[PDB]
């Protein structure tokens, strides 16, 4: 698994 | 929800 | 389709 | 853009 | 790599 | 966080 990142601005990581 | 980005090169955002 | 990237640190692309 | 589903148990949709 | 499905209504697959 | 499913054929889950 690895961490994707999105913009909310804050950086949010999502583990997949 | 937040915006993930991919490479197409252009930057494309995808709202999730 | 486009390439999203995650952090594993290594950069990993994922085609979608 | 569409609704993906995941099992949380309950089934939840996710607008991608 | 596999086929995820979403409801668009029709069910559509997505090769991830 | 939940389990998404994809068709690989077998059905596989993916913890997102
Ligand atoms: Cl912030
Ligand atoms: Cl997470
Ligand atoms: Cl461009
Ligand atoms: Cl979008
Ligand atoms: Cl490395
Ligand atoms: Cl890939
Ligand atoms: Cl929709
Ligand atoms: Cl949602
Ligand atoms: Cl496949
Ligand atoms: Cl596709
Ligand atoms: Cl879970
Ligand atoms: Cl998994």
């Amino acid at each position: 698994a690895c961490v994707f990142f999105c913009e909310d601005a804050a950086i949010i990581g999502l583990a997949v």
